């Protein structure tokens, strides 16, 4: 006195004659210290109160806490303003979707947690912007690199640290685009000026496509969401499956810039291992730009654990779990089925991640996207392929795939040269890289335990070693045979005989010319007369051009002695002479050079090639050729080295 | 009673009843609970004000906000001495330099800005510690790698834990050093010993360099702040250039030791798309050790994003996004003009960062500085290159340069090998990698769309692929005639023929000797007659050796068979036997291998190359050579492949 | 308005009742309540009174400074679900123990100072091992989602983990102590039916749990969600005081566990001899945890030592000074008995060791997917990084002046695979793997006495330069081990005026034709490209195909004239017989340019060698071509290899 003091909220809010200057304090779980004022303030029983007369204002600096408020509702009210910082420290029962806007921050403690409404599968938080209500015309055309772009004077109000969205009806080029979603981006104003009846407002960063006239390139003012961090949030809990609680989407985002998700934990809106369900995305951003997702586990995922679509920008994925979910990360295309689409995302990153169980690709692109690369990602059991690309382009840095159903890494239908660079596949059913749909850039990779090492129609694979592969390490063959095959150079590669499948596979049934392959510098050590596999030819194939590649490791080098112009030698030499449809004619390249020189040096030839017949087994000792002089008094010593 | 309430500062400072055991109490904007005394204490109008009798304190645990501060002075004076954490929750207006110390923290709300002052551009925050006021000699030589240095036993107190300067009269090493940068380092002093009247002072880090006795070496105790941290920093706000409010230097340290700044914004010290301004760097290092910069965004910089200079040691910048700034990270020199200068960055890491339209290179060192590093960087639409290296020995791995003005990646003057590590340029308009002024390692690299992909002098081209290249895809040329020509090996590169340049150009002009390079294993597939370019040459140079490369995708490999000892081939064999100045002679190399062996059998060459001379185009699958056998009876069957 | 002027008064008031205002002034300053009910002291939150208890009235963490002693600190953080900022310096007399779902942080004041008076632990985060076992109903093979026990069995709870062991040993590497299989699952789904219980897992079983094997399961007590925010263990100065601990934080039966920066000092002596167990921070049975930033000096044993099952521990930006080991990933002595668990799937990025007494960074013999990516070594006393378990993965990693080797495997030890490492000024050689074998893939090495080392495998791309001996050193740990094919294959080994390109150890068994050099650049070696040792008959040489060993006269034209021509250029060759040597000459590639009706077969003889004195000048080598027709007058073009 001046001092009130009550034991419950009940209490407090009952009171009927607070002054605007009482020591107002509440003693309970949801205590404090309160002002009374009869300023107009937002309910929300958490930090304002209604009482007789007015209102109490919570005291405090710093964030809110959740266990503050009296109910969900209340906690929505609060997240519905810009500006709020909320720590969840007690566990929330949702029963509508929470809202989050500009310059807000959701903290959750190790206690918190926000669950989904067992009686209504819906979202539970959206971070939503809007597009622009009206559009104006470019003044001119702005290409690929341009930092400004021009509208008539007047136009629009271009302010500056806000947004711009453009867009054309010219295609996505990220991929084949099957959809045929139309380009858009989402650009922060910096500079503007106006001058002779244009405005030229200078963008943060420059235009990636080529914004045309006719094309009609137009822009318009969005409304963005913008600044706003969740920590560590805990949506759902183990045990959702025997309650029957689930939601559809845990945390939808669209036009959002500055984004950040940090750790974690999104579980259940399918039953555990049960199937997919269309849209169900831990995650979603659409039209995001400068946004990251850290650390995030997900378990237990209807759709896709992440999913990046429409014209986000600069997306990175770091270090996330996802385990039994259908993607861990997509980037998605649109269907057009209704109408008109815009936006490809474009620079995305993923980085460190971890998907165990999906039941489809772990990590996957639809057939729009551009810039994507995928970094130390790995993959483990999967249902399909570890590692799916479906646009143009996509690059893969040190990824791993495990015991994927299909394969470790693949392209599809149409899809152009992924990059994969020391990428390694273990124990994939089918295969460790199948980018047979439209090439392929195989760099210093590996594939171990697969029935093919890697499925391929044109492209590269420069280094790297392959191993127990049931069928072969490469196998040379198409999608479909109305797929082109194109230039295949197979250069300093480990396709070692390790008792399993042969070194390289030419498929012949779908129109595959062995010669436009070249093989050079290649450890085939150890497959005999076998280093090649060959089905579907009606006549024999003309074979690669081969240089210098092993296939033995014994009697491949050594000295002879021409006595009349005329040596033979023992070496593991080989070739076939026969004519079988599917087998090559094929020999061993003995490079010959003289080590003494008498007057009667003559020019050398290999000749009189002499494979050992016997039975049950042939041994490759006793295989001989002729080293033979044009000069027949020739007495030369002679090295010589057998290669392939 | 005994507590005395009020309800505004002004009130609160007047009162002179105040004594050492009141409670007493504040209502207001700033509000909270203090306690007076009578002992000295430094007034900020914040957590310390001044009254009749003495000083009320605020008492409070965890941080001070900047919303209990009555005004900017009194923050710069609170933040003034070591150990503070300061959470700026409001709009502060500087009109002074925030100096930070030691152990303290900046942190800052998404409300919390730092106004500079629009009367003045001055500098915003500093993190200034001192050099050493004195030096003593090295008892003895220190070599490179040295755990411990020695002095004269008392000639100085080097306590654990703290820092140390170390300097010579040697000159910096890492690159050309052309102003004469002498060498220091900074040290933490983890063990010290004294025995014979001797100190061994034992360092944290071994030193880089060999510190002798007859180069002056000395060292002092340099006054170091550490153990700084600037939290989402926000300094400047957009649509200052409308009320001409700028800041020269936007955080500035010297001698610090673990300064870390999180995320953050920096913008504007010069107008939008403006001219440059000489230091008006966003944030500068200064002989600073182990610290970092992550995350944060830079915004219209007159100078450098991020600008290391001195001896600062194991610095990272992670995660930065540059737009419209002279360079996004720059690693400086000293101007030795007005005096000697001390410090090169030692070990430096920029990775996963981002710049946007700079006015010059998107990351640069000049020309001093050991151990750099730029680990997926990426540069788009520089008005330079995309990345610029004047030291020696600039590792990038994995970077993109897109669309600069001049080069993707280049060194420069007396400048030596850079290594290019998997790095691809796109679309930059004289080439992708410019290498000639010192040698260059390109391993693995992409270049497409420019002049020439890779301008190179020495070096090596190992791998990669080039495309889109109008005038050659590498081009073999210096910097100056008088820059030394080295061995050039390329090999396995992609060079194919796409309908623009050539494969390789030799740069007579400037004295290229052809014979010194080796082509080995590369794709030059479908540049026929042309896929040399040589030009300045005034008499017909030898070409440079040739080692199994592709030329041709048709009439490549074949099998024939000989008839009284000869046989007409045809096949895309192909040669220049012109002696025209810019040509050189050359022929495909034809591998020739036996498949039935008669009796008759000898030794095989190729001769009576002939190429189809068609009008108005020349039709090469009509090209043939003969193969014929030593000896007049030979009927083999000889499989023949062609190479160039 | 009760209000005390400090502690001990507040706790003297036998008048405290249901529903008073406490205030408390003066350094433990704060707001209480009063109640009667059980309440746990610890002198900062919780008060003995004559009546029952005061309870401080916070929301938020709770800071050290409002404590009374280190006692009640432990008291506090014994529960789980704890957040405590230690704004103060805390002088520790016992271990502190962390429990689930808690946060301990430091501001840049608050330090935690180890007992003077006893060396013992600092930071316990420790749950434990499963009490009892069921067999697995059914086999378990790699890649399993699920797995089966008896209903009834054991209760699987959802969102809780298991334990899962067999006999089977681990595999990762030797596994010389005989280390057995166990790893740590999350229960995610369970399902029963027909008298069997499914449990599916969050991630698959990475071995084979047979039956056979004694597969069995059991439900361990884990301690899950804990953060370490910069802890500060110790502090510059400790030594004077003679002021250590032993272990600085050290877990066991851990899931997501995060220590974030900070700094440990001083469980030893500065530059002192280590001292065995004393690890900095230890990973025993930890899953899902990381190590990030965190600075550490002057370290008896490991600054990071992970051992156990424990899987997808990751350690970044660590730096490391004065210890025995920057990382390492750990066995377990059997000697004493039965032991379970080998590391699988570590990362280790970013992270910085100087001075190491031991290896910079180093695993034991099992531990399975080990990948370390941009580490770097500096001044270790041994080798920059060490690999006892096969298949270690570094990826652009740096050894600077290690007193050993740059890189090494062991003993036994199965191919390492270096991508893009860099070796500069080790004293014995950059890249150490001649135990069995190592991928050596575009890497450097410059400064040792070899650059490489090595039995077999492969060295492909990279370059090597001031190597005393050779650059390549083809050899083997001791004779016994096996020597296999290598592949040597365009790595540049240009002569600098000191080693040679390759050496070939006869003295230990190597057979050169086991090797084979292919488009190499071995520019400058001249006659002395090889070096042999301990052959005692003339050895075959490898393979060689299209290496460059001069750079000047090495291409031209020559005119036939009757069939020949005495060509100038650097061919080269040996064609005497001594043991240590081969018997080898240049490839000559030639090349018709002229096609006159007498052409014939070419072929290079009477290779002559200028033997001046006292130095001989190699452009006066020569070679002839010839024509098997007389008449030839072809011009042909000429081409010198190796």
């Amino acid at each position: 006195a001046p001092e009130r003091v009550f034991s419950d909220l009940a209490s407090m809010v009952a009171y009927p004659n607070f002054q605007v200057q009482d020591k107002i304090t509440l003693l309970g779980s949801a205590g404090g210290d309160f002002t009374f004022t009869t300023t107009a303030s937002v309910v929300d029983n958490g930090t304002v109160f209604a009482v007789p007369g007015g209102y109490l204002l919570r005291k405090f600096v710093g964030p809110a806490y959740s266990s503050w408020f009296s109910n969900w509702t209340g906690i929505v009210t609060f997240m519905s303003a810009p500006n709020r910082h909320l720590v969840v420290d007690t566990v929330l029962q949702a029963t509508s979707v929470l809202n989050i806007k500009s310059n807000s921050t959701l903290e959750f403690t190790d206690t918190g947690r926000i669950l989904p409404d067992a009686a209504v599968a819906r979202q539970v938080l959206n971070i939503t912007g809007s597009a622009p209500s009206v559009f104006v015309p470019l003044a001119a055309d702005a290409a690929a690199g341009s930092k400004v772009i021009t509208v008539a004077a007047g136009a629009l109000s271009a302010v500056k640290g806000t947004y711009l969205y453009l867009r054309s009806n010219k295609l996505c080029d990220g991929g084949p685009n099957t959809y045929g979603v139309k380009i858009s981006q989402i650009r922060k104003v910096v500079g503007v000026s106006t001058s002779g009846g244009v405005t030229s407002i200078r963008l943060d960063k420059t235009l990636h496509y080529n914004y045309y006239l006719s094309d009609a390139a137009e822009v318009g003012i969005p409304t963005m969401v913008e600044n706003v961090t969740l920590v560590s949030p805990y949506i759902n809990e183990f045990g959702y499956d025997d309650l029957n609680r689930f939601f559809t989407i845990g945390i939808s985002a669209n036009f959002a810039a500055d984004l950040h998700i940090q750790d974690g934990v999104i579980i259940g809106n399918k039953r555990p291992g049960a199937s997919d369900i269309e849209g169900r995305s831990a995650i979603k951003f659409n039209n995001c730009v400068d946004s990251t997702v850290k650390g995030t586990c997900f378990y237990n995922i209807g759709w896709y654990g992440v999913e990046v679509l429409g014209c986000s920008e600069d997306t990175e994925v770091h270090d996330i779990h996802a385990m039994d979910v259908r993607h861990a990360i997509s980037l998605n295309w649109q269907s057009t089925a209704d109408g008109d689409k815009w936006g490809e995302p474009i620079e995305f990153l993923g980085v460190n991640c971890e998907a165990y169980s999906t039941t489809q690709a772990g990590f996957d692109t639809h057939d729009i996207g551009k810039r994507v690369k995928f970094v130390r990602c790995v993959s483990y059991d999967s249902a399909a392929a570890g590692f799916q690309a479906r646009t143009n382009g996509v690059e893969y840095l040190n990824c791993r795939a495990y015991r994927a159903a299909m394969d470790g890494f693949a392209s599809n239908t149409g899809v152009a040269f992924p990059i994969y660079r020391e990428c390694l596949a273990y124990d994939n059913v089918r295969s460790g890289f199948n980018c047979s749909y439209g090439g392929g850039y195989v760099y210093d990779c590996e594939a171990h335990g697969s029935q093919n090492g890697v499925r391929i129609n044109g492209g590269r694979v420069k280094g790297g070693r392959y191993t127990r592969n049931s069928s072969s390490h490469i196998f040379v063959t198409k999608d479909v045979a109305e797929t082109a095959q194109t230039s295949l150079e197979i250069d300093g590669v480990s396709m070692r005989y390790d008792g399993t499948g042969r070194a390289v596979y030419f498929h012949g049934t779908v129109g595959i010319d062995p010669t436009l392959v070249s093989m050079s510098n290649n450890d085939m050590t150890g497959h005999g007369l076998f280093w090649a596999l060959l089905s579907g030819y009606t006549v024999q194939p003309t074979p690669p051009r081969m240089s210098r590649n092993l296939l033995d490791d014994t009697g491949i080098r050594g000295v002879a002695t021409l006595v009349a112009g005329e040596a033979t030698v023992n070496a593991r030499v080989r070739g076939n002479f026969g004519s079988v449809a599917n087998s090559f004619k094929w020999v061993s390249e003995v490079k010959l050079t003289r080590l003494t020189f008498p007057s009667s040096a003559g020019a050398l030839t290999v000749t009189s090639v002499a494979q050992n017949q016997d039975v049950p087994t042939p041994n490759p000792d006793l295989n001989s050729f002729v080293i033979r002089s044009s000069n027949a008094a020739d007495v030369s010593q002679v090295a010589w080295e057998v290669y392939l």
